[PDB]
């Protein structure tokens, strides 16, 4: 268990790495999520 922030400690039932990172990477680990979801009905 954390809360050093949002996360640290995994959302629940997934589990995230490097949000920043994520984030800022061109890849877009955050920002893919959010087409996904709004693509993903």
């Amino acid at each position: 268990a954390r809360s050093y922030g949002n996360g640290v400690y995994c959302n629940n039932k997934k589990c995230w790495v490097n949000r920043g990172e994520a984030t800022q990477s061109i890849i877009g680990g955050m920002i893919s999520g959010w087409a996904s979801g709004l693509a993903g009905m």
